[PDB]
């Protein structure tokens, strides 16, 4: 995976810098590879010279030039995608959830969006040739819907251990955006030490709602909806994870997030226990309709 | 083709200073000659007179004087035009997209603006006969959304082969506006060895919404993106390649401010239909009518409405 | 027209000293009688006698005294104007474009400033009596945005034919500021021999704002294009030739033009455009030394620049 920010010591790099870099959120060589000299500027022990030769060696270490398609098309052709415990739904998604794109699944008010990240959760802990990836799972709640019992039901039917799903899965919650925000931090140094294969934002721009009520301050929520947008997607490709993230129809969010976002699913009232999915907006994959339903167990086909 | 830069090292010009030129970022004799007297001053290892002397011979070799416009019409009346794969946006934009100049697409999501890149990326290599450009492309990504699977089934639809379809195209993904901007002085750099055709950035503004945040940061953005686009239109008038570059739409304004609306030479405004069909309406051209055309994103790219 | 440089050596100038003036970038009388004694002296081979006698015999063969308001009423009554295709715009500006001044159309894009050049290019050729300058049109442009099949278009509309008008335009690429202004040089050289009545630049500070990046670049970007704008002020003076000049707008932090007060004072006959429905147009007068503050409407069509169809 990614390499430790320890290797631009050994480069040449004294250990102070390192230290500032570490403590400004630069955790893993390739983040401070992505990064502009303005966002190194700003640390407020790094000189202009200094900020060049890290830039440098950081592009010594990782290659940020041209390349063609056919070494594009054979790294792809390998990228992990995880199951959603549904058969019409791996049909549709044409395998499942890849990683290292960011994913938003919409709907109206309690469509099974929560149950679908439930799921994901606990299957991302799945072996691979079963349809897993063998990473610990972030849950990031936001309106106090994390329910474990869930995940004991849904984990026995797969027959996992409950105790240790339940000690692969970290959970976190956010009060205000500011904190939503910093956990990104948290998550982003957390996930060096550990292999994680998943990462899940409960119902987003929720708060943006409430706290941005006002008129004038509409402009300040989007850039900050913006920045959040654009820190998941530098995690994303960091780390190459499967960032999952919901939203729910009324529209305030705006353009931004449909702009952004790279697959999106609808969920829309079947008729019983059977919800609709439908491909909103993806580049490769063509708009279809799935049938799936939610029981006790968890997410799976629509018996009849 | 243009004249490679050591075409100055016969004409009175030693080969050091070559180099130089070479790596301050021209490889050829063109973009000497485009090029003013500030940017060669600045270089480390030139100096006035010399640098007056390599104006002065590449100047000899370009011609940059006053013509009629009856040679003007004959040499526009056979530049290459490359075709988008639907006829109705063919007789749309008479022709289809015209090389030399800057083209930009913009709208709302899913609207196609990614699927017509993918299709030209394919079509640009098409024999001039069935309205291809003869030559490789070069995909510029910002968003990480290019998918090869769409070329394999578009140079399938057209009788092509994948491999040496896949083998032509050449891939690069921006992180930040520095590394989007550095990507260019690499393609210039590239651009001389083989024949290139067409040259798609996608997208060109997503990543100055988010790189500068204050609003004392808003000039800054507006230099930077301004040199961009110079860069763009250097490389376009320097090579003879199509630029296709691809916006945001935040009764709805494209993001980018003037300097984009003023740079770009046509744009395209695109809205979706009804099922998988979509609507193209001519939004700035100082040669084409403001009208509309019809058009489909069909499994084998982007294609006629079928009904 | 101009007196060709030529003329002085029968006033006792050697033809090598001539010679050195004309390789400096003076053609006619005019132009040596208008300059300074220090661009004169800056020459190489001129020294201040010589300087100081060739501005004396320019001087001799050239009016440059007093006269009265009356002469100059009635010298102005003859000027020439040129019509733009739209009655509307002709109705506003009293007759059309006017010679012999700087003429800057400014606006966002999609508004028309290349449509009303086109149309003004192919418009220029035609008789005084139907409204034209009868004379040759000269295009720099700095954007490639040059298109000869509107002015095919346009000159069908007349019923003129297309390969003469074709034949009696003269197109110009500038790549850089030097480049733009050194092709002026070119173009004084080339007035002299056939006769001109427009000359257009579009646009005039699209370079500009990329030439010179850094605040500390404004002081010498505004100097240059001070000097630009000199340069085509002695040229409309010495030809009698009418120049239009288009220019960009700025957001104000609701549109402004770009250029300082450097262009705001030079400039005679300032246009703002806007858009209005569908293919039409509006026109505002924005700065004139003799023209109320209105307004007026018009369209592009697809035979150029028109009267709004009802
Ligand atoms: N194989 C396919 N068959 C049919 N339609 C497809 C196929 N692949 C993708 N699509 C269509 O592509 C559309 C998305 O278009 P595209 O990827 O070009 O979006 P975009 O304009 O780039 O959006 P954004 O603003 O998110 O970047 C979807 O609505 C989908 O219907
Ligand atoms: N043949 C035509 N018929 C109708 N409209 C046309 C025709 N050719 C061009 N147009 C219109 O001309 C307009 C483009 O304006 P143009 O590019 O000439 O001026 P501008 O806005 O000043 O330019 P710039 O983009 O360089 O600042 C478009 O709205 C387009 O619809
Ligand atoms: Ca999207
Ligand atoms: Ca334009
Ligand atoms: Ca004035
Ligand atoms: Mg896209
Ligand atoms: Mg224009």
């Amino acid at each position: 995976g990614p390499q430790p920010i320890s290797r631009l010591e050994q480069c040449g790099i004294n250990a102070n810098d390192v230290k500032k870099l570490e403590e400004a959120g630069f955790h893993t060589v390739e983040a401070v590879a992505y990064a502009p000299k303005k966002e190194l500027i700003n640390i407020k022990g790094i000189s202009e010279a200094k900020a060049d030769k890290i830039l440098a060696e950081a592009a010594k270490l990782v290659p940020m030039g041209f390349t063609t398609a056919t070494e594009f098309h054979q790294r792809r052709s390998e990228i992990i995608q995880i199951t959603t415990g549904s058969k019409e739904l791996d049909k549709l998604l044409q395998g499942g959830i890849e990683t290292g794109s960011i994913t938003e699944m919409f709907g109206e008010f309690r469509t099974g969006k929560t149950q679908i990240c439930h799921t994901l959760a606990v299957t991302c802990q799945l072996p691979i040739d079963r349809g897993g990836g063998e990473g610990k799972a972030m849950y990031i709640d936001t309106e106090g819907t994390f329910r474990p019992e869930r995940l004991l039901a849904v984990a026995e039917r797969y027959g996992l251990s409950g105790s240790d799903v339940l000690d692969n899965v970290a959970y976190a919650r956010a009060f205000n955006t500011d904190h939503q925000t910093q956990l990104l931090y948290q998550a982003s140094a957390m996930m060096v030490e550990s292999r994680y294969a998943l990462l899940i934002v409960d119902s987003a721009t929720a708060l943006y709602r409430t706290d941005y009520s006002g008129r004038g301050e509409l402009s300040a929520r989007q850039m900050h909806l913006a920045r959040f947008l654009r820190m998941l997607l530098r995690l994303a490709d960091e780390f190459g994870v499967a960032v999952v993230i919901t939203n729910q129809v009324v529209p305030i969010g705006g353009n931004i997030i449909a702009h952004a976002s790279t697959t999106r699913l609808y969920l829309r009232k079947g008729r019983g226990e059977t919800r609709i999915c439908k491909i909103y907006d993806s580049p490769c994959l063509p708009e279809a309709e799935a049938m799936f339903a939610i029981n006790a167990d968890g997410v799976g086909d629509a018996k009849d």
